[PDB]
């Protein structure tokens, strides 16, 4: 017989579910005969079967071939962590990628216009239909192709030993009065400023807010593991831009950051944001601010005012853009594993697990599609990630500084006494001297390729210089001059007018709605007078009603004292707006034929038209509309939010 060298490999054979959908046989009816498996593991002392008339030798020859079979898949590719991907899989992947992994697929918002905002404009003569549209979405066919266009390629080639001069920058700006200080938030500091309907990952039921409202415990395992050393199942959800779950998880300082965002976004599962954020609360918010000068925190009025407070310091000043050509799909791997150490830096020693174990994640990142198309990331910054913007703008400022000492011999740690930087994740610019600022102009194209940072086509391969101060481009605004009543100046983010009209007068999917929709536009907007006098306009309708609270900004009280508490001045004390700069910002009107000649002197006309009535009206906050009807404003108490 042979059942006592089938003794011997069943205690070998892998365990298993005792099955009973089949014939579980004997350990010895094996060597009977006529009982070969079609399985192997074992419920304490049974097989699969197939009444195949074997013989007692073939038995033992298939069922070894499985032992080898299943020590063989058991103890490549795909990861070495992500391997568990493999099991969510069903279907063959068709998505043609040329450059990395795609192993299959998995099982599967219009724009509305503004009721009173849209009204206004169309009263004075504003074409809305000749306006941009600024909120398109995109076709899954072209959705593909943007995968394979922007996403999948091989990690860009940083040049050998950068990384080594990467942090011999940071070296110079690194801050010890907060080494190994930063620790984990408690719940209540990251729950303040959170949107309770942030996005969900493909696998995941409920949203951002539910996460905290139930399982508050699951994210508290996430951030165990992390912390304890252990892989955890880190896949990232690919979405096309204006897709119903493009939901940011914080408040954007304008309308212009959804706007910087790429065509496709990646973001982890809700739960995983939670668990990175309960943690890194002090690094990816940036609570206290170390990446030198990061904006992010920085409220658009007075991003150019701030500037030009150092513009105004150099003999003889220009400015640099920062044009890396689709910044998120540029990093390589040591980056991340630069802004690790950099991590590193800050966190106590406890954390520093959670860190190495992230990192290892984010530099081979499984993404899955809408449709189910798993792919692999070659390394790169997923868009919706916590740590995007910390960490996008820290790698800038790293990169851009090397490439600017690079290419001039300033040493690294004499940089702030030549050179001012300011970024905000991957946009920014760079104001420095005439002398110094053209040789980055023209040897930066070269440097940053050399480290990964690819500038785009430009001009004549040398940067955008801004040589006048107002011909800067910032956070996708430019800076526009208002004069004062008491003749001061003073900078305010200028955009241009079409751009702006088309922003104001459109949704997503409510008249107090419309109200803070106006006044955070005014805040912005003043110096624009057919806006300001737009926003005016709606403010004064319905006072009755209190505004609304889900834009970037609102009121608390009266509009026109909330102005004068955050711009330091009182809508009525603009006297002047820059005579050149508007001319510039007001002629993508006249090309598109968006407003007519009467559309200026008929929106003045309303508002005299209506502040001329004996009393104290929201119209007359205009310094020209109380100039022609005589009253003025007086306004109570009022402050501004978000």
């Amino acid at each position: 017989n042979l059942t006592p060298l089938f003794e011997e490999l069943l205690q070998q054979c892998p365990p298993g579910g005792q099955n009973k959908t089949a014939h579980m046989v004997s350990a010895y009816q094996l060597a009977q005969g006529n009982w070969m498996p079609t399985s192997c593991h074992v419920f304490m002392g049974t097989i699969s079967a197939r009444r195949t008339k074997t013989h007692p030798y073939e038995a033992y020859v298939k069922l070894r071939e499985l032992v080898e079979e299943h020590k063989m898949k058991t103890l490549s590719s795909l990861g070495k962590h992500n391997d568990w991907i493999i099991g969510k899989i069903k279907y063959q992947g068709n998505l043609r990628t040329k450059h990395m992994l795609n192993p299959g697929k998995v099982a599967e918002r219009h724009n509305v216009y503004n009721k009173t905002i849209g009204s206004v404009m169309t009263a004075t003569g504003i074409r809305l239909e000749k306006l941009p549209v600024v909120r398109a979405q995109t076709d899954t066919t072209n959705f593909h192709q943007a995968i394979r266009d922007k996403i999948d390629k091989e990690e860009n080639l940083q040049t050998p030993g950068l990384h080594k001069k990467l942090m011999e920058v940071f070296n110079a700006l690194k801050r010890p009065e907060l080494e190994s200080s930063y620790d984990a938030v408690e719940w209540e500091e990251l729950e303040r400023g959170i949107n309770r309907k942030g996005a969900a990952g493909f696998f995941e039921r409920k949203n951002i807010g539910e996460i905290l409202d139930s399982e508050k415990n699951k994210v508290e395992e996430i951030i165990d593991n992390l912390k304890k050393g252990r892989n955890i199942k880190y896949y990232e959800t690919a979405i096309p831009k204006n897709e119903k779950r493009d939901v940011n998880d914080d408040w954007t300082a304008g309308d212009f950051v959804d706007e910087k965002k790429p065509r496709v976004i990646q973001y982890p599962e809700a739960k995983t944001r939670l668990a990175i954020t309960k943690v890194m609360y002090k690094w990816v918010k940036q609570k206290p601010v170390v990446i030198p000068g990061y904006e992010g925190k920085t409220p658009l009025f007075q991003i150019f005012d701030k500037v030009k407070k150092e513009w105004d310091q150099f003999q003889n000043p220009v400015a640099v853009s920062f044009d890396t050509k689709a910044w998120d799909t540029q990093v390589t791997t040591k980056d991340l594993e630069l802004i690790k150490d950099i991590q590193k830096y800050y966190f106590k020693k406890k954390w520093h697990k959670f860190i190495d174990t992230l990192t290892m994640h984010m530099t081979e990142v499984p993404v899955i599609c809408a449709d189910g198309e798993v792919y692999i990331r070659k390394g790169q910054r997923g868009s919706g990630q916590p740590d995007t913007s910390a960490g996008n703008s820290m790698l800038n400022v790293l990169t851009m500084v090397y490439a600017f000492c690079e290419a001039t011999g300033v040493p690294y740690k004499s940089f702030d006494r030549v050179a001012k930087i300011h970024v905000c994740g991957d946009d920014g610019f760079l104001i420095t001297e005439r002398a110094l600022g053209e040789k980055f102009a023209s040897k930066g194209v070269q440097i940053l390729y050399a480290a990964g940072k690819p500038q785009k086509i430009t001009e004549g391969d040398k940067m955008k210089v801004a040589y006048q101060f107002d011909d800067i481009e910032f956070c996708s605004h430019t800076p526009i001059q208002v004069r004062w009543s008491d003749n001061t100046s003073s900078y305010m983010p200028g955009r241009n007018t079409t751009t702006i009209l088309a922003k104001m007068a459109t949704r997503l999917d409510t008249i107090a709605y419309e109200k803070a929709v106006a006044f955070s536009f005014l805040l912005m907007y003043s110096w624009n007078p057919l806006i300001r006098r737009i926003c005016l306009l709606v403010l004064s309708t319905e006072l009755q009603v209190k505004p609304g609270k889900s834009t970037t900004y609102y009121y608390e009280g009266d509009p026109i004292s909330a102005y004068k508490e955050v711009i330091g001045h009182n809508l009525f004390d603009l006297k002047r707006t820059s005579f050149e700069k508007l001319a510039k910002l007001n002629l993508s009107m006249s090309v598109l034929g968006a407003w007519t000649r009467h559309t200026s002197k008929r929106l003045l006309q309303d508002c005299v038209n209506m502040g001329v009535k004996e009393g104290n009206w929201l119209v007359n906050a205009d310094r020209l509309v109380s100039s022609k009807t005589g009253n003025r404003y007086i306004p109570g108490e009022g402050h501004t939010l978000q």
